[PDB]
C-alpha cells in the first residue's frame, strides 16, 4: 500500500536560479548539489530540482493546471506573498475562492502556491456549499 | 515560512479514467468528486484532479523529467510493482538510478514512481557512490 508523497521531482533548466528561487527566496533547506541536480527539503517534503535540456521556460497560458502547493500559515501568509511580489514573482491566477491561496511561477514556469488549510477544512466548506455534481464518500 | 506540501493537483482529460486509477489501481482514498474534479488522500498527502481540456498525453521521451515518487514497503514493493505491469500500466525511463525504484505513468501521461527510502537513506547511499560533482551541506 502506497503510504504518502515521498518526492517531488521538478525539471529545470538552469540549476543555478532555481536553487536560488528554492533555497534563498523561499527558505527551503538545500542538503546537496551535484552537476545535474539538487535535493532539497521543506518540512517533511522532499524536493528534487533536476537538470533537464529537454525542460523549456513554460508561459502560464501554454501549461495545464497541474501545480504545487506549499502549507503556510495564515498569519505568515501575506508577509510571504508581499516578499514575491517584491522579488518580482510572476502570479498565474487571482484567487476567486474563500480561503487564501496565492498563486506563482517558479523561473522555469512551473505553477505554484501558497495555500492556508487542509483537506478536512476543505471538505468541510463543500459540504457547505457542494460544487456541481458533488457527491462524497 | 512555508511547512511542506499542502496539495499536488494534476490536470486530467477524463475523470473517470483518472479517479479510477487512483482509487482503484493505486488504492488512493477517494473523498469526493465532482463534474470536474475529485479529491483523493494517500497518506497525509492531499491529491487533486482537476478536469482541464488543455491537458496533452505527450510521449514519455518528449516530456521532461518532472515527476511525483509515492512511498512504499521495502516488503510491498515488488508485488505492487508487479501488479502494476500485469495491469497494462506503461512505463518511462528516467536518466539516473536513484535507488530501488518503479516508473510509471498514468492515463494522462504524468511520471510517477513507487519509491523505497527516505531523503536521509539517499543521502547516505549518496555518499557512499556520489554523483559527478557532488557536495553535500
Ligand atoms: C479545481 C479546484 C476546485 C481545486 N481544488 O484544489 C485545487 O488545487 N484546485
Ligand atoms: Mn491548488
Ligand atoms: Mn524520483
Amino acid at each position: 500500500m502506497l503510504s504518502g508523497l515521498n518526492h517531488l521531482t521538478l525539471a529545470v533548466s538552469q540549476l543555478a536560479p532555481s536553487v536560488a528561487f528554492y533555497q534563498q527566496l523561499l527558505g527551503m533547506t538545500l542538503h546537496a548539489r551535484w552537476d545535474s541536480g539538487a535535493y532539497l527539503s521543506c518540512g517533511d517534503l522532499w524536493l528534487c530540482l533536476s537538470l533537464d535540456p529537454q525542460r523549456r521556460v513554460t508561459p502560464p497560458e501554454e501549461s495545464d493546471y497541474t501545480h504545487y502547493a506549499f502549507s503556510i500559515s495564515e498569519a505568515d501568509f501575506a508577509s510571504f506573498a508581499a516578499r514575491l511580489e517584491a522579488a518580482g514573482v510572476a502570479v498565474w491566477k487571482l484567487n476567486r475562492s474563500e480561503g487564501a491561496s496565492h498563486y506563482f511561477l517558479d523561473p522555469d514556469g512551473h505553477k505554484l502556491e501558497l495555500h492556508v488549510g487542509s483537506l478536512a477544512q476543505r471538505l468541510a466548506a463543500c459540504r457547505e456549499q457542494p460544487y456541481k455534481g458533488m457527491v462524497f464518500f
